[PDB]
């Protein structure tokens, strides 16, 4: 069973389904009629579905990722839900679908060689970090905590528009694995902040942390954290209050907002609201 809700439902005949993007899993698509000012026009946009194995488990991941997507709303620098087909068929989920992939690879493609200057400039890699900030500030106002902020959870559009990606899968029923290898061979255990490492808790604050070290990821051009170090040790370090080295191309500005973004008690650290309005005024020192 699946329940109509008339205003989200799309017809699924006007979905042309196209190449897998990966894994849930998730194919391209051309969609007649999304905005219906114009009912026939096509756009391009991401689809969500079940795999053949799936069980219930699964299915309840997917509906409660939709579910919270509704609940939630839209926001420039997020992705966004754009309709579900859930009548006569498998649950389709139907999202914005953003040309230029994540911002990690992203980043990492646009590494200069040796010295030579790169198109990624002080001034582009702070308005990156000033969307994401954005976008985070809105999930926050919304009461959504991210719990696996990253570069690979951000998509860049074809114009270069940043969007928070898995913003749903906490409130969700999705348990996070974060041992769980990226496509990367990292583990996500690397992003989280101490009060849910040690001490097994989760707040509002903990996704600043994560962001803290997006920041150090933007900066060193889609670098790893912690690089060299295997996990346990690296929680050994996180006990004596070890952190991250500026990286070797950043504003100090930059290094003061990750210092600040990861104190160790949570109730130290700024609001995302504080994030903006410092990045904001970063970008025009740099940028003028
Ligand atoms: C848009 C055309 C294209 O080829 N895009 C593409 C190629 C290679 C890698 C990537 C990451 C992309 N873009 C892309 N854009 C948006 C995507 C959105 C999701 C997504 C889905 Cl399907 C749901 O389903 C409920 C929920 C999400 O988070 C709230 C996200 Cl982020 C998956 C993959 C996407 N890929």
């Amino acid at each position: 069973d699946l329940p109509l809700d008339p205003l989200w439902e799309f017809p699924r005949d006007r979905l042309v389904l196209g190449k897998p993007l990966g894994e849930g899993q998730v194919v391209r698509a051309e969609a007649f009629g999304m905005d219906p000012a114009r009912p026939d026009q096509a756009s391009t946009v991401a689809v969500k579905m079940l795999k053949d194995n799936a069980s219930d488990k699964d299915l309840a991941d997917l509906v409660s990722e939709m579910e919270v997507m509704k609940l939630i709303g839209r926001h420039k620098n997020i992705i966004n839900l754009l309709g579900v087909c859930t009548q006569e068929g498998p649950l389709y989920v139907i999202v914005e679908c953003a040309a230029k992939g994540n911002l990690r690879e992203f980043l990492r493609a646009r590494r200069p060689p040796g010295s030579s200057e790169g198109p990624l400039s002080f001034p582009v890699l702070v308005s990156c970090a000033y969307q994401v900030a954005r976008g985070m500030q809105y999930l926050e106002s919304r009461k959504c905590i991210h719990r696996d902020l990253a570069a690979r959870n951000v998509l860049v559009t074809e114009d270069n528009v940043m969007k928070i990606a898995d913003f749903g899968l906490a409130r969700g029923v999705h348990h996070i694995d974060y041992y769980k290898k990226t496509s990367n061979g990292r583990l996500p255990v690397k992003w989280m902040a101490p009060e849910a490492l040690f001490d097994r808790v989760y707040t509002h604050q903990s996704d600043v942390w994560s962001f803290g070290i997006l920041l150090w990821e933007i900066f060193t051009l889609g670098g790893s954290p912690y690089p060299g170090i295997p996990v346990e040790e690296l929680f050994s370090l996180l006990r004596e209050g070890h952190r991250m080295d500026r990286p070797p191309h950043c504003p100090p500005e930059l290094y003061g907002l990750m210092r600040e973004c990861w104190h160790a008690a949570p109730s130290q650290r700024p609001t995302f609201k504080q994030l903006v309005e410092a990045l904001d005024k970063v970008l025009l020192a740099v940028s003028h």
